[PDB]
């Protein structure tokens, strides 16, 4: 296997309650591995909840975590850090966050969308938090000029988390041409990066003729025009082209490179998805490694049987270099799941799927050397990081 996947899935809370819905299902993690705590935690991450046929919980959340593993709100959080919207009009998407070690704080995007056609489109918006516990507008930000001042004092690291208390970083007339927003800090440029999904006004079913954009920003709120990215997924193992659903972006030290895990797909849309890993030298122009698939869905009536979804990943470096470990939060959806006996998070079957549960939704993990994983991509027993 390119990767090994752990048994069961991993325990995120959910904040939702509703009765045609089991509860605690999930999706589109971003996780962030720091190498010193950070407001008591290693681990920060932030998702999403979601169900079928209502997307109006589908609502940025944060745990943290000393693992990757036990996942818990820090105390004094309450979930979610981005409020349930006013209607079925709108939902929220797409979560990625970045740690910021200019300003000590993260940094947490989602997607905000406009579902009504020739409405107001949709936008990437962004809270920040210095406490993970308060996410918001930080009080040194200047709305008017769109700066970040460095605070100057520790009561200087504080943020407005209203409801309200959120930046728009883009925003556009079309719904969908922003999808799967993921930012990475590109310290050698010494520029904010971002990749995005271009579904147009379509979505789900604008298939092969998705593609990925990327933009530039010199804080990670103001944000240039977009452009293509090159070579960004390559062929299947059928000679088939690969189209982009969702995605995460990780600029790799010990590799030298931008690295990417891509929810992708062959046919019309991403029912079936799998997720491949590409590279890049420079964040633009791009390879595909191998024509295997990274990651598939497991077997009949498995928790991830469906579609692999949108993950996150962290590289962890080895003690030799070029010879780390891939750590890989992964999304899934089981189908064919009504009134049905579906796994809990330690594998056992004692969770009842509800009545409008048509798929269940859940985020897992998985695991594996990068050497070994390459291996596997590039069908090379013998391959090494040069
Ligand atoms: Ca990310
Ligand atoms: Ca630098
Ligand atoms: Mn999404």
């Amino acid at each position: 296997s390119a990767l090994n996947k752990a048994p069961g899935y991993q325990d995120f809370p959910a904040y939702y309650s509703d009765s045609a819905h089991a509860d605690d299902q999930v999706t589109h993690p971003d996780v962030v591995v720091l190498e010193e705590p950070w407001n008591g935690y290693r681990y920060w991450a932030v998702y999403t909840p979601n169900v079928m046929r209502i997307s109006i919980y589908e609502n940025p959340s944060i745990v943290a975590s000393s693992d990757g593993v036990h996942w818990v709100e820090p105390e004094g959080l309450s979930n979610p850090i981005e409020p349930q919207p006013p209607s079925t009009r709108y939902h929220n998407c797409d979560a990625d966050m970045v740690y910021n070690a200019e300003y000590d704080a993260m940094m947490a995007y989602w997607n905000w969308a406009d579902d009504q056609g020739g409405g107001v489109g949709a936008e990437v918006r962004l809270r920040i938090s210095y406490d993970g516990v308060h996410w918001g507008v930080p009080v040194t930000y200047d709305e008017m000029t769109r700066v970040w001042s460095k605070p100057t004092s520790d009561a200087e690291r504080q943020v407005a988390d209203g409801e309200d208390d959120f930046i728009t970083a883009i925003a556009s007339p079309d719904r969908y041409d922003m999808l799967s927003p993921t930012i990475v800090y590109d310290d050698f440029r010494d520029v904010f990066i971002l990749w995005a999904n271009n579904t147009g006004d379509v979505g789900y079913q604008n298939g092969q003729a998705n593609f990925v954009e990327m933009r530039y920003s010199d804080d990670g709120i103001t944000w240039g025009e977009p452009v293509r990215v090159n070579g960004f997924l390559g062929l299947d193992e059928n000679g088939q082209q690969l189209a982009p659903w969702h995605q995460d972006v990780q600029y790799v030290p010990d590799l030298k490179e931008f690295v990417c895990i891509s929810q992708c797909f062959a046919g019309r849309n991403p029912d079936g998805s799998v997720l491949h890993l590409t590279t890049s030298k420079d964040g633009v122009n791009w390879e595909q490694v191998g024509t295997k698939p990274l990651l598939s869905p497991g077997p009949d009536g498995s928790w991830d049987d469906f579609q692999i979804y949108r993950s996150s990943f962290y590289y962890e470096p080895g003690s030799s270099a070029g010879d780390g470990t891939m750590r890989v939060w992964y999304s899934a959806l089981q189908k064919d799941t009504n009134n049905k006996m579906v796994a809990d998070s330690s594998g056992n079957l004692t969770i009842q799927a509800k009545s409008e549960d048509d798929r269940i939704w859940r985020i897992g993990y998985a695991e594996n050397s990068f050497v070994e994983m390459m291996r596997v991509l590039l069908d090379d027993p013998g391959y090494t990081t040069p």
